[PDB]
């Protein structure tokens, strides 16, 4: 009974989000509305109030981008999103001012999952937290699918072996700030010093609140032993790195999350029995290009549409495998290109701002463009102006 259902679409189907993020509300409530009669509820393993990271950047003012989760809510203006054009490029004390790709909408995580969240209860989803997952074989007997939307958190679960990830951590330490310093720019700030490499990722995301992502090389963060200094120590010793920028505003981190080493969890499948992976579980990407909940709305839309069809769950989920990993592997590839790029900054200092912002911009230019996969994908999951739906 470890078997992917079979036979005929269903009317009658029991499914398990595990995760209650991004992804995962995404295709809950994007699913509840597709099937209305289906039975889906969430399971999150933390406490409710538990929320990583700071803020985020977006893609677009909400609504006009499909991918934007705020897009989804009825008021994201009452988040207050921040809405940036300009990129600053700071490189040897010295500003580069250029315009953005697409106006970037930065807001606050905490918020952003606590409205997906409620809408999600709102349709009759319900959500259960401090709810560790059951066995495997529990939830096989329990659920028709299994929709696995948990993160980076793989050892958290026992899933089939071959959904085995692949791991792989980034040479970077990194930490995720938040800071009352308020950037109206998006900051890329290179700092050199004696212990180093230093690069923060700095951009407002409320009226009072800005995030901070620093990462420094394996020689930075072992001269400037950032290990073994606290928590208040170290923010102390990067916030004097960065006291240009800064001035005299702190940075905070997250309860339980300091630095780390970048995770990039790929798999060779994105779906086995009756589990299917989404989001970060599926694929994560350094955080450098600023897709990663773009990604967890795409793939979660994708899966949608896949189980909307008059097909039966086997053939869904092969469906989605075959077009959703295409999509995370080149993700996970322009997210590569663009961490090794940051790994090897250290090499590339003499450069002047300009020719720093053009080796910045060329870093992922030998492959296809991430865009143009995106949009596909979403002309699918969104549907097509047609009287009969038809295979293309
Ligand atoms: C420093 C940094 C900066 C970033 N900046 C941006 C940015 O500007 N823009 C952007 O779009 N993305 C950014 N990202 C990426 C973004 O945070 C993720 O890509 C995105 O949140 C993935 O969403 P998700 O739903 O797949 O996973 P998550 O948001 O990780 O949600 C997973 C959820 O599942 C829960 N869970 C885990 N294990 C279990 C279990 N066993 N049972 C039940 N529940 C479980 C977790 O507690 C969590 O609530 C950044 C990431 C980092 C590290
Ligand atoms: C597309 C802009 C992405 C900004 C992101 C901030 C963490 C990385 O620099």
């Amino acid at each position: 009974s470890g078997l992917v259902p079979r036979g005929s679409h269903m009317a009658s189907m029991k499914i398990l989000v595990i995760g209650a993020g991004p992804a995962g509300l995404i295709f809950a409530s994007q699913m509840k509305q597709a099937q209305p009669g289906w039975d889906i509820s969430i399971v999150e393993k933390n406490t409710q109030e538990e929320v990583l990271g700071w803020g985020v950047v977006l893609p677009g003012r909400p609504p006009r981008h499909p991918a934007n989760p705020l897009s989804y809510l009825e008021q994201p203006e009452r988040l207050n999103p921040q809405y940036l054009e300009e990129f600053k490029l700071v490189h040897h004390d010295q500003p580069n001012l250029m315009s953005t790709g697409v106006t970037l909408c930065g807001v606050e995580r905490r918020g952003l999952v606590q409205a997906l969240r409620a809408k999600c209860v709102a349709a009759g989803i319900a959500i259960s937290y401090e709810t560790p997952p059951a066995s495997q074989a529990q939830l096989e007997a329990e659920y028709d699918l299994v929709v696995v939307a948990n993160g980076v958190n793989h050892k958290t679960l026992q899933l089939p072996p071959s959904l085995a990830p692949q791991i792989d951590f980034g040479r970077n330490k990194y930490i995720w700030y938040g800071t009352t310093q308020l950037f109206d720019q998006m900051n890329l700030v290179f700092r050199s010093n004696a212990q180093g490499m230093f690069i923060g990722h700095a951009y407002r995301y409320s009226d009072t609140m800005s995030t901070f992502v620093v990462e420094c090389d394996e020689q930075a963060y072992a001269r400037a032993e950032l290990e073994m200094r606290s928590e208040r120590d170290a923010a102390a010793y990067i916030a004097k790195v960065f006291e240009a920028e800064l001035g005299g505003h702190a940075l905070v981190s997250q309860p339980g999350q300091g630095w780390r080493n970048f995770m990039t969890l790929s798999r060779e499948r994105a779906c086995e029995g009756k589990f299917v992976l989404i989001g970060d579980a599926l694929q994560s990407g350094h955080f450098s290009i600023g897709h990663g909940t773009t990604m967890a709305v795409v793939l979660a839309l994708l899966l949608v549409k896949t189980l909307s069809a008059d097909t039966d769950p086997v053939a869904a989920l092969d469906n989605f495998n075959a077009r959703a990993l295409p999509l995370a592997h080149l993700f996970r590839d322009h997210a590569n290109s663009s961490r090794l790029w940051f790994e090897s900054v250290a090499e590339r200092m003499e450069l002047s701002n300009a020719d720093l912002t053009a080796s910045f911009d060329a870093r992922r230019k030998d492959l296809p463009p991430l865009q143009d996969a995106l949009m596909a994908s979403l002309g699918y999951a969104l549907g097509r102006l047609e009287h009969h739906h038809h295979h293309h």
